[PDB]
């Protein structure tokens, strides 16, 4: 349970998202979680009225099992009055980080784990500690 590094994660932009609003087109965020972790989610800012968001935001986790774990980025849209609705989400395993290089993934988004809902483009750098 202890950690093996730490895994710092980018997200980029999002690409092709689809309408959502009745005007305005959506109001987007993501939520990052990693799986086999208590930590609650992280989430981006919201950019509103964007179904093209550029948020460049970064993230930190801690890495426990780099061959178990995997990451899952769901998009909502916000709204200020209810709960947000879920765009669209995919997965991301941490068996496809590599050490000391930013790598850049683009993951398609889906309904669950068919319309099409955008992609979602991020980056990871894995820095393990040493000694
Ligand atoms: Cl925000
Ligand atoms: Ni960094
Ligand atoms: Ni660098």
């Amino acid at each position: 349970r202890r950690p093996v590094g730490i895994v710092h994660v980018k997200v980029v932009r999002a690409v092709g998202l689809r309408k959502k609003d009745l005007m305005g087109g959506a109001d987007p965020f993501v939520k990052i979680k990693l799986s086999e972790d208590k930590i609650p989610s992280k989430k981006t800012t919201v950019k509103h009225k964007n179904l093209n968001p550029e948020w460049n935001e970064e993230f930190k986790f801690s890495v426990r099992d780099p061959q178990t774990q995997v990451l899952e980025f769901s998009v909502y849209d916000w709204e200020q009055v209810g709960n947000p609705e879920k765009m669209g989400m995919n997965v991301l395993a941490l068996k496809e980080m590599v050490p000391d290089e930013h790598k850049a993934f683009t993951l398609e988004l889906r309904k669950t784990l068919d319309k099409y809902r955008g992609k979602l483009e991020v980056e990871l750098l894995y820095k393990p500690f040493t000694e």
